[PDB]
């Protein structure tokens, strides 16, 4: 190869505080990195990627688990390719050394060879052995993000043989340069953390839009439908977005106090605990419906006294152009008499006119600081919606979507972890014989996608997996389809 | 010169991939920089900027050609400073190294001495040589965007001299200049070169309505504003507004009609069929932006079996039902119209009896637009590129714009970065490839020029060819162009 | 490579015999008269990087005799080399060719690479006359890469960007391929430790050394250059044996236009003129789109004027005039009989409206020639009112054989009664107008296309571009590229030979 020598730990000796070791077994077992799984077909042109990485302490579970409790790292690492083929097939594959801070969009197979590369033949039986050194811009690298040093695999000359494919192992071990640089009390640092998904099946996981129970999801009909929900909305740093409350007993409730005037009755809006509603940023109090363009039906109940009487008076809300809660004020009409304070819960809806149709997939007219819609990205990606059993009366269907459940939320506001990458890898897993059942997407945005089947998409899959995080990919890593 | 020896790449060759050598004859003449130019005038005042310039591999043509070849560069630079004045002209500058990390954003004419400084006097025959010296904090400078140091010339003393001094700029390369580490050239965007179409005049398109531009002109109201929709495009290739790439998409409505109880309409969709999103686009993409007048949309419909006289001719008034943004409009036709339609604008006619018809003006889409065009001062003013048109009782039978659309479609083609305040255009006569005339490019896309009194651009060939020059100040004063 | 675990099927390196030519001096010669000699980077001259002619395939389909590549000795065998060279004047010195090939254990033939001198100038070099130069026979089984050198055989000091004949390695098939198979070969280029560049030049502003690149544009963006509309499907003709002779959108590699080509998007479907009416009825004596006048020369007609050939025309016009009142626009008729003839730039129409004076108008919609006839997209007007007239026409495109097919760009257009709603083309006009801004030499046969997807990278099919100016594809059984998704992008990826086997595209 066309690289110098670099060195790892000799710059950063004297000017850091510590240099720590690492237990010398690590050192020598070959242990398989996260995404490290690529086969070759007879369908793939020369010119694709097989896999794709870039230098870090993220590509071996050891050092993973010990930088949780340093603070700097070093060095180069070693990496190993195993093909699987026999003496009756052709075809190569070319392995390249992409240098930091290079941006590109695409690199074809003769620009590809500029690099300092690799070109092997498929018929090879010794494992493949690249040196992946770290070509860095400072002394030592810190725990945040910076592009580091990358490898690019692509295929060079189409496989013949004479449907068999080629299965491809990716395996990596740090070099003796590799160093930690301080010690520093474990698993407190935020930029040491890693995502994780709960380990709860789907058949226990709660909306995020209507007190209801997940029972199976779908993929909309539409395939550029774009959707701008006001519930169900949070990132993936634990940044709440819209009305989106945090537990399950918040959702789709009512707080407010009552005036009565001669133009009708309504309601001041204040917040779910007896705080006062701000109008700062949020477009309505924490836990307000989102369901738009129909005919709400809350049930409530008196607060503050030792009641008597009977208690429960369903209030009706008609969508007019008087309906504003930005404001926080609210109309309604009822049959019983309900003064004072009322705390409720949206029971079921109604159409607008005595024959239209309610259509759950859109939200109210507020009146300002709203959530970013959510386009579908990609190539063949659909964004996975999550269906629940809720009365909705003179309408299409009786499933209400969401894109994230409550639970998911409520983790994702306590854990706090970072985003290392551009996009989550899920694996919906049985619980019971542990059988991967399908990859999904987790963007960075709180929404997950797939890539369907002709004619079947995620329904098809049973209702009692468990997702569970596998790694950080890129944006364009293909996936399987599901089906 | 006050300043210690800085070191090449002697630092960088431990932690580095490669290092590389350039050519020694590249080290020995003084090649002017594509930065260069500037002008002194009596207009200007002790304490103005004429240049500045960061330090890299941009400051020298055959260094730039050199860098889309590599990824780093370390080292130094010489500059050398000519200036054009008489024995009549009396005045000082100075040319000060102002070190990166140092931020205060205005310095007077009495704290650049403290820098170090060569003090020049604008009399003198024999160039000014000043070391371009590479004080750095890491190790290396990747091909991005981090502060480097900085030249910055100042009027030292006032200009007691329509007079104007002429100043270039002649960079060369220190002994200890390097490349590091060789990649595909021409492919990051980083390093590439802003260029423009090598197309005559008569051969370009307008950008407003479906024409070709027949000749440039500049307004006889110098300070009046524009907030023209099409032909909205930034240098980097951003476009803004309703602006299309192709040339064929200009002033093109699609959508499909519908019929009410009063009169007929268009829902709009885009202009390929998809579904138009009413967001940060006040309009679709194509849409027609001649404002305050009657349009005349000639159609046909989107079908493979026709019969007899396929054509329509909608006439749109600008009343209060038309609001393109919410994505309806309204007509009157004497045809029958069903289905999707597909047209062109033809003509525009008066709202009203006895008005007149004002080309200059834009619709109101709203009952997210782009930002509007000032003029930069400095005595110049906005060239307009002109073009037939059938309008009826109007003031000129010819439609301004701002760009040509192959200028718009170039810009968005090559990406190229913006190195500068403005972008200094020549423009030649293609046959003998003399010069005719200076015009600035401002980086918000539209082209000005400093007009002659009882003339203009209007009184120049109409074959002429723009070239680019330099990347100049926002100061840099142009010689006028007329008769 | 995999000399390991491919067993002893296949034979490992080719025994070949030294070849009968005495070693070349470098540059050694020009240190006396030329200006300067310049260094290049010693981290280029060890690495062997893939040539921009380095792909050739040999299918069972190729006869013995067929050239697979074809390299002239330059700067430009190398893309390290092809980038210095623009800034550079001249050159010397030797290569180092290598040439990569691994079939199966299963298939059987031989190639010969033979060197030609300079000056030596024939066309159809047999195999039986490519043995009397120094040639090597190589199998297509051999595991390590064929190295061959390629001297600099010369009469001057140094060469120059000027035209002068250079040495040529000529590859070629000498037995038949015996095994749905090709073999993908490489071509890996690296310069000698003669190699030198010679005099400093400001970059990138001769012709002779620049490149050849295709617009960044996805493919619903692309205007139709023969009516005023827009690309949105990519279709192949059913009689695949069917001969095309367009007009408008006719342009070679090199930039220079054929037929009645204009340049911008804006003057396809264009007729000016200045209405006469005499006692027989009304017409148009026809000028160009800018007013200049119109003579008799080797275009058939103004720039810019309609294609469509053997129907009817609808013009709608307007006044140059600047004082327009009331209705501006006139409907103009035409029909393509005995006195349509564009050559002498004189048409005739009927109008229900009247206009008089100039006009400029745009072709809005056709209609067939007779009560019950059809129109044809495909064919071109007779120009001439006599046939016997040199009218200069664009020469007819015919497809290159090897099972391949023309690849044609349609665009929504309202035709009436015809066989389909659609007008096709050969090349869009940003592909037109950006071959006539560039003036890049061609140095090959066809032009690898490759169509890829904007956002993922991916890649949908191959393509050929052709130095004639049009774009070819192998069809799929029941398939062709009207299956493709509609905004890829046409990359540029090599140089390849007339006779590559393109993989089928579509389903």
């Amino acid at each position: 190869l066309p690289l110098e020598p670099v060195v790892g730990a000799a710059t950063a000796a004297a000017t850091a505080g510590q240099v720590n070791l690492i237990d010398p077994w690590i050192m020598n077992n070959f242990v398989q990195a996260p995404e490290g799984e690529f086969t070759i077909s007879p369908n793939n042109t020369p010119g694709d990627i097989l896999f794709d990485l870039h230098l870090g302490p993220h590509l071996n579970p050891f050092l993973q688990h010990l930088s949780q409790m340093y603070n700097g790292w070093v060095g180069n690492m070693r990496v190993r390719v195993m093909l699987a083929g026999n003496a009756f097939t052709a075809g190569k594959i070319i392995i390249c050394c992409v240098p930091p801070g290079f941006a590109s969009q695409n690199i074809s197979i003769g620009q590809a060879t500029m690099f300092p590369h690799v070109i092997a033949d498929v018929r090879v039986l010794e494992p493949i052995e690249i040196p992946l050194d770290d070509v860095r811009n400072v002394l030592f690298h810190t725990n945040e993000n910076r592009p580091t040093m990358r490898l690019l695999c692509m295929l060079y000359t189409p496989l013949r043989a004479g449907p068999f494919v080629i299965a491809g192992r990716v395996l990596t071990c740090p070099s003796p340069d590799f160093n930690f640089l301080f010690l520093v009390p474990p698993s407190v640092e935020q930029k040491t953390r890693q995502l994780t998904v709960p380990n709860i099946p789907l058949n226990n996981l709660a909306n995020s839009r209507v007190p209801a129970m997940i029972n199976k999801m779908t993929v909309s009909t539409d395939q550029n439908q774009v959707v701008q929900f006001q519930n169900g909305r949070c990132t993936l740093e634990g940044q709440l977005l819209g009305t989106t409350p945090v537990s399950a007993s918040q959702v789709a409730r009512i707080r407010g106090k009552v005036f009565s005037t001669a133009s009708g009755k309504g309601l001041n809006l204040t917040e779910l605990d007896g705080t006062p509603y701000h109008a700062f940023e949020s477009p309505a109090p924490l836990g307000f419906p989102d369901i738009g363009a129909c005919d709400w039906h809350v049930s409530t109940f008196k607060v503050d006294q030792n009641l008597s009487g009977d208690p429960m008076s369903r209030l009706d809300v008609k969508q007019n152009a008087p309906f504003a809660p930005h404001l926080g004020s609210i109309e309604f009409t009822s049959d019983q008499d309900p003064t004072g304070d009322q705390l409720g819960t949206l029971a079921w809806v109604s159409p607008s006119t005595s024959g239209a149709r309610v259509d759950p997939w859109k939200i109210p007219s507020y009146g300002t600081h709203l959530a970013p819609p959510i386009f579908p990205p990609g190539f063949g990606e659909a964004i996975v919606y999550f269906m629940s059993d809720f009365p909705i009366v003179s309408g299409n269907t009786a499933q209400v979507p969401c894109t994230l459940p409550q639970e998911f939320v409520s983790h994702f506001v306590e854990q706090q972890a970072p985003v290392r990458g551009e996009a989550a890898l899920l694996h919906y897993v049985d619980p019971d014989t542990h059988r991967n059942l399908g990859e999904f997407k987790l963007y960075p945005d709180g929404f997950i996608t797939c890539v369907p089947n002709t004619g079947g998409g995620p329904q098809n899959l049973p209702t009692n997996g468990v997702f569970v995080f596998s790694s950080w990919v890129s944006r364009y890593y293909q996936l399987k389809p599901v089906g």
